[PDB]
């Protein structure tokens, strides 16, 4: 399955998983402090991922930094 | 399964999921504040995605950037 | 590549993106209005086998771009 | 499935679906006025598409404009 | 499933579908007037397609243009 | 790539495109006549496992071109 | 399935199908006269093809001419 | 491409590579400590659907490199 | 299913099919005279092919030409 | 099924297989002396591999060389 | 790519190409002798999971060439 | 399945197959003398291969020589 790479560029970045299915709510928020990296898949439970805070992000479509 | 990457370039960008099926309504609107990013898949429940507000958008087909670049890729 | 979609960015107000029914019959089942700079990323689906766009729009598909509309 | 992109370059372009199966007749004609775009799949019901009028057409094989 | 793109460059171009099976007959002839386009698939019923008349033709294998370009691609 | 086909353009009158039967036996089952500039796009099929072309023709297959015949 | 393209460069070229299975014998010989083309698949009945006479041959591996 | 993995090389002592549980709940199930120059090649699996790395590390995934950490 | 192309560059080139299974024997030797070509598949019965005699050989892995070119491809 | 190539550049390089499942322990450590090579797959039993010691490592994602090159590929 | 094979051209007399048995046990099951310029195109199979070549040979596999032996 | 190519660059190179499954032990060691080549698959019984001695090795990931 597809995955996303997120590197926090400041303290307190949040990577938030939104629930798969008819209903949509946040099911988990992972905090990242400056420099820390999360590599996260889309899954049975997660069909959208929201990133809050300054981050460098890689997906299959390329890079987004800031 | 395809996904879209959306970066908000203003506050209050709305990423709107429309229902898969005979009927089309929005089932969810996810708000993004400036600089926030949403990576959203098409799914059993969402077969079209509408973005309202200045956004930088990447899909498999390329990049669309409000008031900026539009490039096939 | 087991599902495809179209990207539509409105270049003026009042753009419409219209889904045509899959099957023996062909009728408009939904028209989605876009104002200037709004983006619709829409799949072909069990219910939609053709998409019509009216108004000035920038469109991306697997086949490339059609712009300045 | 394969799809075709058609942009009308004048008013009154017609995109016509021809029926799949042993019999061949037109089952639908979609009118396009100048500048309007139809993105149409091949389907269970449509195995050939005919375009009448001045159009810019994209398929997997490339572009045909005029 | 393969398809062919045919553009008529004169009136009365005939795109002829021949029957899939032990026997070969034409089951349909679709007439194109000049500048009209037919995008036709091979199918359960059509296993060969004959084009009579000046036409610009694209397939997976390339382009054939009456009195013009023939290019592999 | 789950089915293949051959493109044959006649460069003179009286070109023949001939299908040979699939199976233990091999016989001509159909000859299709092409006049100058006529095009045949023909698949390999349940019934046709070899194709013979006689006369001057431009031919395209997955393997490339054979022309000036 | 794979196929071979053979163009006869002189009269009397023979394209010969050899039988698939434990036994190997010629099951068919197609004669080609100068300029004629045979496009032949590997099949249930044919697992090797022999070309006799001057020919220009294309396969997935490239061209052999002479 | 029916399974993916991440390569993590520690650029300092005390790097941690942390697996997050697959499923409705998300919790750290294992933290693997790496000292300077140690390498972990770790798959996504039935039990691990997200990986967190803390500390200075060079990382390779299918999407490319993230370094100087 | 892979195949090999063999062109004989002398008379009496032997293309030898060896048996698929626990045991290895030649089950067939096809003789090629100079300039003849054999396009032979691996099959349920043939899991190795030996060529004896000057030959130009193409496979998926490249070209081997007796007293000439050897090239990966 | 992915595999990793590990070349030891000192004695006593340890290639450590960690267990596939809810629990993570090392089930095996294969020692390599300088210049020895291990080509190891991920498997039903091994879902992560740890390398301790100076090593030249190749995977699908590229090359990592202790005190040397790191290159995506 | 659902089956692979190796190409071996002997560059001297007495080259041997040796098949090693697939399964729990590993033993030579066949040695095929090649004289100078003879070519063997040999698959991996239900019975052969490793191939040993002794003597001077030019070899092609999916991974490239190994020559001047 | 994947395979490895090993060419011995000195006498007495050993190519060692390690067992697939929960247990890991050497199940076979093939000796190669200078210049000899082993082309070895990963299999039901072999999920890791160890090479001892000076060798030129090719895999899908490239070459390692020395
Ligand atoms: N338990 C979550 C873990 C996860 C994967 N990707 C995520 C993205 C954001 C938050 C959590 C996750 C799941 O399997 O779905
Ligand atoms: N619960 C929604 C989450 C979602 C995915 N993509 C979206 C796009 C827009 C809005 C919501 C979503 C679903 O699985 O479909
Ligand atoms: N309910 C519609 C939503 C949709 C998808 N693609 C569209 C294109 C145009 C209009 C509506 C749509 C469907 O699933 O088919
Ligand atoms: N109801 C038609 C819609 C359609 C798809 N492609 C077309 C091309 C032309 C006309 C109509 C169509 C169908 O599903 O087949
Ligand atoms: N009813 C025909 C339509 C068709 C498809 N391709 C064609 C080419 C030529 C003529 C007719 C056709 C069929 O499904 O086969
Ligand atoms: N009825 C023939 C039509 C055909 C396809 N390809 C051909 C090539 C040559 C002659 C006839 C054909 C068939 O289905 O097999
Ligand atoms: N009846 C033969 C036709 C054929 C295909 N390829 C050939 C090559 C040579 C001779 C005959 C053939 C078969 O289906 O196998
Ligand atoms: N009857 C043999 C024909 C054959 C195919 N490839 C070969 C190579 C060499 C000799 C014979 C063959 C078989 O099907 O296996
Ligand atoms: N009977 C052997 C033939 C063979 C194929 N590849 C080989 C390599 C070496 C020696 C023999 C072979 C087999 O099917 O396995
Ligand atoms: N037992 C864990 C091992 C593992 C794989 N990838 C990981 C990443 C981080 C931590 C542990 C792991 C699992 O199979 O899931
Ligand atoms: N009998 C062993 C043969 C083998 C394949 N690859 C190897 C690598 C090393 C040692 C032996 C082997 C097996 O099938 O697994
Ligand atoms: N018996 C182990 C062998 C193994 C494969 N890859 C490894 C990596 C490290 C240590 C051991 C291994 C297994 O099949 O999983």
């Amino acid at each position: 399955s597809d995955f996303v790479v997120i590197k926090a560029l400041e303290d307190g970045v949040n990577v938030i998983g939104l629930t798969r299915g008819a209903d949509t709510r946040f099911h988990h928020s992972e905090k990242l402090d400056k420099g820390e990296v999360l590599i996260a898949q889309f899954t049975e439970h997660t069909s959208a991922i929201k990133v809050r805070g300054k981050a460098y992000i890689q997906t299959r479509h390329g890079v987004i930094e800031s």
